[PDB]
């Protein structure tokens, strides 16, 4: 599923990560536009072998598992594939876990190139939130 930028506003805001570990939704929204353009279908292969999955391009080297990353580690209990669907939870409760693990949101490079220090409300300006 392609989001709009409102409608994946509104359900990041349903699911719980407007101001989570102190982040504001614009923030959630921003990264999900630079990590996937809104994609929930969303995957890129890293040059180590590791795949980012889904709205926000979680790594399979520590966060699930996609039995193609030797060595790798599945922090959030989950099948890469979970990441990949058009209901955004498995990626919000995956996303929570990362940005407590003490780099913030950090953790998202297109974040912290993109979005980070920006104004971040931008992005959920004329939004029914
Ligand atoms: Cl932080
Ligand atoms: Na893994």
């Amino acid at each position: 599923k392609v989001f709009g930028r409102c409608e994946l506003a509104a359900a990041m805001k349903r699911h719980g990560l407007d101001n989570y570990r102190g982040y504001s939704l614009g923030n959630w929204v921003c990264a999900a536009k630079f990590e996937s353009n809104f994609n929930t279908q969303a995957t890129n292969r890293n040059t180590d072998g590791s795949t980012d999955y889904g709205i926000l391009q979680i790594n399979s080297r520590w966060w699930c598992n996609d039995g193609r990353t030797p060595g790798s580690r599945n922090l959030c209990n989950i099948p890469c594939s979970a990441l990949l669907s058009s209901d955004i939870t498995a990626s919000v409760n995956c996303a929570k876990k990362i940005v407590s693990d003490g780099n913030g949101m950090n953790a998202w490079v297109a974040w912290r190139n993109r979005c980070k220090g920006t104004d971040v409300q931008a992005w959920i300006r004329g939004c029914r939130l």
